DNA sequence: CCTGACTCC
DNA sequence: GGAGTCAGG
C-alpha cells in the first residue's frame, strides 16, 4: 500500500530542497549504462519520471545540479555516474544508505536497498534480484512494476536516513560518512569517470610477442615431463608431478595434490620442470588477465579504460577495483612490470604522477601500540606479525627451520614488548566488545572471536590484530585524498587523480606542474593525520606509469 | 559456479 | 591480513 505519481512531465513540487531520489541503472557495470528509471520522494509526495523525459528537461537537470537541492540516495556513486556519462551533473547528495550501511556493520554485505532496510526492520520495499532476476533472466520489468519498485526505493531511503544517522552518530561515526566516505564518493566518481589511457599498440604488440614465449616455454615443459598435458590444470599437473615423475608431496588440498608456487619452489632441487611450470602460468597470466582481459575493456574511441572502485566491499576499510581492476597490476618481476609502460597520461604532454606511503602499516603499528622501541627506530628514519604469522608459516615462507623461525618471533616479541602488549590487549577488547575499532571509528565487527573451534577463533584474533592497522591506514589515505583535490581545486592546478591502490596514489597532470606536485602530493599525504611517528611519502613521475618509478 | 592458480597492497 | 580475475572442471 503506497500511493504515487507516474509522471508524464516534471512538475514543480518534484523539485523540493529534500528529496529521496533514484536514479535507476541496472547493469552491475554503470559506465555508460542506460538509466532506466527515476523516481522522487519528498514533503509532497512520490513521483516516477522516465529518463527521456526528466533528462531532457533543463528544470529537472538543473534541480539534478543544484548543491542545495539536498539528495538522499543509495550509492549515488554509481547515479553520479551514469550520469556523467549522460553529461549531465549530480551534486547536492548528503546522505548514501550504502555508505551509511557499510559503515554501520561491513559484513552484512548490504548492496541494495532491501538490505540496508533488513537492518531496521523496514519490510516495504523487494530485493533488487527478485525485481529484476538473475542471469539470462535480467530485465527491467512493465513500466508499473518498474515505477513502483523505483518508488518503493526512494519510500526506503526517506523513512531510513534519520534512524541510520540516529545510529551512526551514537557510534561517533556519523562523521566518518558526512565528511569522509561521502565526499570520497565524489572523488572516486571523477576518477573512474576520467579512466586512464592504454597504449593498445605497445600492449597487443607486447601480446604477440608473450603468445610466442608461452610456446616456447610451454614445449621446453612437456619435454622434460615427457608427454603433453595441461599446465594449467592444477589436477593434471598433480599427476605429472607426483604420479609420473614422484616427486614429494609437502602439501594436499581438499581436492588434492597442491601445486601452489610456494610448494613447486621447494620442489626445485628434485626436477627442472618446476620452474619452468612456474615461469609458464606467471606467461600465461600475463597474457589471459593483464594482455587479453585488459584489452577487452578498454573503450575503443577514447582508448580509456574505467574501473569501477567499490567503496563499500571489503571488511577493513579499503577499496578494492573491479572490470578491470587497476589495483593489482604487476610491478614485482620485470617481465610482468612492463605492462605498466601500456598506461600512459590522457593528453600529450602529460606525465604519470606517483606517490606511496613507506611502511604506512608498521607505522599504525608504531602509533597504536606506543612501542616505544618501535617509535624511536622511526622517528631515527632508520609484516608477518602484522597478519599473525606462526612459526611455522615464517619457516616456510622463509624456506628456513621452524625451531629458528619460531626463535626469531619469540625475539621479536621480546625485542617490542609494546607490541606484543598490543596484540594481547586488542585480542581481549575484541573478546569484551565484540569489535575493534580504526582512528576514524570505522568498525569491524567479530561475533566468532570466542568460538571454542581452534580455527575459527585463531581467525578472529588474528583479524582483530590487523584490522585496526590495515583499516587505520585505508582511513588516512582516504582523508590523504580529499584534502589532496582541495588542495588541488584551490591552486587550479590542471593535475587529477587517475587511481588509489591501498598506500599509493596515482595522477597525470601537465608536465609543467610536476614541480609543485613533488612539493604539493607528499605533504598532503603525509599531513592526512598526525601520529606519535612521522609519515613518510615517496614519488616519482614519467612519460608511463612504468616510469614513474 | 567453485577451486586453485597468479596478481597487488 | 585484505582484495579480483582467470582457466579448468
Ligand atoms: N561523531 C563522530 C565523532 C568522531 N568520528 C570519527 C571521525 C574522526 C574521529 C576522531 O574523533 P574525535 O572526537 O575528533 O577525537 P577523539 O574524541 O579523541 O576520538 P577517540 O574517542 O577515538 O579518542 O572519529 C565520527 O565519525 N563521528
Amino acid at each position: 500500500k503506497m500511493a504515487f505519481t507516474l509522471a508524464d512531465r516534471v512538475t514543480e513540487e518534484m523539485l523540493a530542497d529534500k528529496a529521496a531520489l533514484v536514479v535507476e541503472v541496472v547493469e552491475e557495470n554503470y559506465h555508460d549504462a542506460p538509466i532506466v528509471g527515476i523516481a522522487v520522494v519528498n514533503e509532497h509526495g512520490r513521483f516516477f519520471l522516465r529518463p527521456e523525459t526528466a533528462l531532457a528537461d533543463p528544470q529537472f537537470v538543473a534541480w539534478l545540479g543544484d548543491e542545495t537541492k539536498k539528495k538522499s540516495m543509495f550509492d549515488s556513486k554509481r547515479a553520479a555516474v551514469a550520469l556523467k556519462w549522460k553529461g549531465i551533473e549530480l551534486c547536492g547528495v548528503s546522505f548514501d544508505l550504502l555508505l551509511a550501511a557499510y559503515l554501520l556493520d561491513p559484513a552484512q554485505g548490504v548492496d541494495d536497498v532491501a538490505a540496508a532496510a533488513k537492518m531496521k526492520q523496514y519490510e516495504a520495499v523487494r530485493p533488487d534480484e527478485a525485481v529484476y532476476g538473475k542471469g539470462a533472466k535480467r530485465a527491467v520489468p512493465d513500466e508499473p512494476v518498474l515505477a513502483e519498485h523505483l518508488v518503493r526505493k526512494a519510500a526506503a531511503i526517506w523513512e531510513l536516513e534519520r534512524p541510520f544517522l540516529d545510529e551512526l552518530r551514537r557510534n561517533e561515526q556519523d562523521r566518518l560518512l558526512v565528511e569522509l566516505e561521502q565526499p570520497l564518493s565524489s572523488i572516486l566518481a571523477e576518477m573512474e569517470f576520467a579512466g586512464v589511457k592504454v597504449d593498445t599498440k605497445r600492449l597487443e604488440q607486447m601480446g604477440k610477442e608473450l603468445a610466442e614465449q608461452l610456446g616456447t616455454v610451454e614445449q621446453r615443459i612437456y619435454e622434460l615431463a615427457g608427454q603433453e598435458f595441461n599446465i594449467n590444470s592444477p589436477k593434471q599437473l598433480g599427476v605429472i608431478l607426483f604420479e609420473k615423475l614422484q616427486l614429494p608431496v609437502l602439501k594436499k588440498t581438499k581436492t588434492g595434490y597442491s601445486t601452489s608456487a610456494d610448494v613447486l619452489e621447494k620442489l626445485a632441487p628434485y626436477h627442472e620442470i618446476v620452474e619452468n611450470i612456474l615461469h609458464y602460468r606467471q606467461l600465461g597470466k600475463l597474457q589471459s588477465t593483464y594482455i587479453e582481459g585488459l584489452l577487452k575493456v578498454v573503450r575503443p574511441a577514447t582508448k580509456k579504460v574505467h574501473t569501477i572502485f567499490n567503496q563499500a566491499l571489503t571488511q577493513t576499510g579499503r577499496l578494492s577495483s573491479t572490470e578491470p581492476n587497476l589495483q593489482n597490476i604487476p610491478i614485482r618481476l620485470e617481465e610482468g612490470r612492463k605492462i605498466r609502460q601500456a598506461f600512459v597520461p590522457s593528453e600529450s604532454d602529460w606525465l604519470i604522477f606517483a606517490a606511496d606511503y613507506s611502511q604506512i602499516e608498521l607505522r599504525v603499528l608504531a602509533h597504536i601500540a606506543e612501542d616505544d622501541n618501535l617509535m624511536e627506530a622511526f622517528r631515527r628514519d632508520l609484516y608477518g606479525i602484522v597478519y599473525g604469522i606462526s612459526d611455522y608459516g615464517l619457516a616456510q615462507n622463509l624456506n628456513i627451520s621452524r625451531k629458528e623461525a619460531a626463535e626469531f618471533i619469540e625475539r621479536y616479541f621480546e625485542s617490542f614488548p609494546g607490541v606484543k602488549r598490543y596484540m594481547e590487549n586488542i585480542v581481549q577488547e575484541a573478546k569484551q566488545k565484540g569489535y575493534v575499532t580504526t582512528l576514524l571509528h570505522r568498525r569491524r565487527y567479530l561475533p566468532d572471536i570466542t568460538s571454542r573451534n581452534f580455527n575459527v577463533r585463531s581467525f578472529a584474533e588474528r583479524m582483530a590484530m590487523n584490522t585496526p592497522i590495515q583499516g587505520s591506514a585505508a582511513d588516512i589515505i582516504k582523508k590523504a585524498m580529499i584534502d589532496l583535490n582541495a588542495r588541488l581545486k584551490e591552486e587550479r592546478l590542471q593535475a587529477h587523480l587517475l587511481l588509489q591502490v591501498h598506500d599509493e596514489l596515482i595522477l597525470e597532470a601537465p608536465k609543467e606542474e610536476m614541480e609543485r606536485l613533488c612539493r604539493l602530493v607528499p605533504e598532503v599525504m603525509e599531513q592526512a593525520v598526525t601520529l606519535r611517528v612521522p609519515l613518510k611519502v615517496d614519488y616519482h613521475y614519467g612519460s608511463t606509469w612504468y616510469d614513474a618509478k
